[PDB]
């Protein structure tokens, strides 16, 4: 009458306020930075003729910002594929261009979307 243990999840929690026996449902959720792929909760059911977990255990995967913005007569340093969770991305302005504003940004988090923290520089010439 029990299911089997539930583990654990690389990035993320596993909450069990009830047990793992049948009739119980355990939740799970993601660190800060990551966001859950699959189900948000499993249930202890009985299928078939056996007790099981009504879900696979989800993964947690990361979240990345959307591509960082380019700017007129600048340049981005080393630009890489994805940005993640507090990742920055530092900006050069190009010959005969000064810079105005802070020189880098960084990727931020909200409701399991990736966003940029503020808006790139600009390079003046």
């Amino acid at each position: 009458k029990s299911c089997p243990n539930p583990g654990e999840i690389r990035n993320g929690q596993i909450d069990v306020p009830g047990g793992i026996l049948f009739g119980a449902t355990i939740s799970f959720s993601c660190n800060t930075g990551y966001k859950l792929f699959g189900s948000t909760s499993s249930f202890c059911l009985i299928s078939g003729s056996s007790v099981q977990w009504s879900d696979p255990l989800p993964e947690c995967r990361e979240i990345y910002c959307p591509a960082p913005p380019q700017i007129d007569n600048g340049i981005i340093q080393g630009e890489r594929d994805h940005y993640g969770y507090r990742q920055s991305v530092t900006y050069a302005c190009n010959k005969g261009f000064t810079m105005i504003g802070e020189h880098s940004i960084y990727c931020t988090v909200n409701n399991d979307e990736g966003e940029w923290s503020g808006p790139p520089p600009e390079c003046r010439g």
